[PDB]
């Protein structure tokens, strides 16, 4: 499934959002509007036991650039939280299902 880092209108936002995949389906992150952004997963927002350093950013890396990708496979259901760090509060944030 491939989610853009900003709307076309400049929107900070996933899109989409929120969305299901199932086991082992690539994500894929682009850089689209208002970068740089990143993807981070919440350590405390994501099925036990997964390592959430396996499938995120570090919070201090960045895709600065259009058209950057981040692209990550999720296997454990459940649910996950991410969120972009740097515009966590402006509410670029989002929740994928694993099912
Ligand atoms: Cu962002």
């Amino acid at each position: 499934i491939d989610v853009l880092l900003g709307a076309d209108d400049g929107s900070l936002a996933f899109v989409p959002s929120e969305f299901s995949i199932s086991p082992g389906e690539k994500i894929v992150f682009k850089n689209n509007a208002g970068f740089p952004h990143n993807i981070v997963f919440d350590e405390d927002s994501i099925p036990s036991g997964v390592d959430a350093s396996k499938i995120s950013m570090s919070e201090e890396d960045l895709l600065n650039a259009k058209g950057e990708t981040f692209e990550v496979a999720l296997s454990n259901k459940g649910e996950y939280s991410f969120y972009c760090s740097p515009h966590q509060g402006a509410g670029m944030v989002g929740k994928v299902t694993v099912n």
